[PDB]
């Protein structure tokens, strides 16, 4: 009959007036100072005012629902959006599923890699919300970066960009694969997050014509602990100082859409570094709601339903 499709994501402020409560929710309820609020507000204004993450997340979630429902007639999928730090929250989506009579759901996070700080928090809040309500039964997908269509989608985007680079400069081209940084302490407990991203970079590298690649991290938080390094800005400086690369291709494969952590942390902060060393900047289009990416998620979700 009907199976809920719990599509979860970070969330973004819909209006400029939402930035305060959005930052507060991110900061575990501790309201940030005006200085922190002003810096975040400035980054949003620097990328044009607000992030298109809310509209892209909707197009991905409902594009996945249409992609699943048009490819088979074994089960009807119904997509429910559950955001981490703004409404509709994860708990609102599970409430809507239980109210709608959904008895079985499949959950997926719009981030291909698993971590205790990211996907585990998504699944924990979703499973506990359904437990307090009595339903639905949530079957969680933890990661899906190993999907071949996902690896091939990124390789195609990189190869499409590399072919605009002159041949005599391709040897001086490097591919920077990155994702959102996390506190370094997760490596002390063998969290799969750093190893999963190294695997993703390894898989993509063996399918692109770019001869050089390096793994980095970005968007590290405002804390007092060490975070996963090297930062993509610092890595860009070190790689130019050692190899004098002429082209830097940034693929933050940990993200699936053009949001603040791409439009600012890459398209501004990384471009400042390449401008400084005199190298060219390249950032292939994010997956967004491209049909190829909807086919990636369609294959992932259908593979999960078949296995249960
Ligand atoms: C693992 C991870 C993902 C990927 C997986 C997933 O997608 O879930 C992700 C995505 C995103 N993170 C986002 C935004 C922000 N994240 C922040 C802060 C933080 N993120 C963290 C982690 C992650 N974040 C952590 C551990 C903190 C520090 C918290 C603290 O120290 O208490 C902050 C505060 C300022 C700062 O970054 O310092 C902002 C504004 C947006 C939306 C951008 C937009 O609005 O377009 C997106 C897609
Ligand atoms: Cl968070
Ligand atoms: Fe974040
Ligand atoms: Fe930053």
């Amino acid at each position: 009959k009907k199976v809920g499709l719990l599509v979860m994501a970070y969330g973004t402020p819909y209006k400029d007036e939402d930035i305060e409560r959005y930052y507060t929710d991110i900061r575990h309820g501790h309201k940030p100072s005006e200085e922190m609020i002003a810096d975040l507000r400035g980054r949003y204004h620097a990328i044009g005012g607000l992030s298109p993450l809310a509209k892209i997340t909707e197009a991905q979630a409902y594009g996945l629902e249409k992609a699943l429902n048009d490819s088979q007639d074994e089960v009807e999928f119904k997509a429910y959006i559950g955001l981490k730090h703004i409404e509709p929250f994860i708990e609102d989506a599970v409430e809507a599923m239980h109210k709608d009579g959904i008895e079985e759901a499949i959950s997926i996070v719009l981030a291909p890699h698993y971590s205790s700080f990211s996907v585990e928090a998504y699944n924990k809040r979703a499973k506990e919300a359904a437990d307090k309500l009595g339903g639905p039964r949530i079957n969680a997908i933890n990661d899906w970066y190993k999907q071949p269509k996902f690896i091939q989608m990124w390789a195609d985007r990189i190869n499409e960009t590399a072919k605009q680079i002159p041949a005599d400069e391709l040897l001086d081209t490097v591919l920077i694969v990155s994702a959102h940084s996390l506190p370094e302490k997760i490596k002390q407990h063998n969290d799969p997050y750093p190893n999963q991203l190294q695997e993703t970079a390894d898989f993509i590298f063996e399918k692109v014509v770019v001869p050089h690649y390096a793994l980095g991290w970005q968007s590290e938080g405002k804390t007092g602990e060490p975070w996963l390094g090297p930062d993509v800005q610092d890595l860009t400086r070190e790689l130019y100082g050692r190899e004098k690369y002429k082209h830097f291709i940034y693929t933050p494969v940990g993200f699936v859409a053009e949001h603040l952590e791409v439009l600012y942390d890459n398209d501004y902060e990384c471009k400042v570094v390449t401008d400084e060393v005199g190298a060219a900047y390249h950032r292939p289009p994010m997956p967004n709601s491209d049909p190829e990416f909807l086919e990636v998620l369609r294959t992932v979700v259908w593979e999960k339903y078949s296995n249960l």
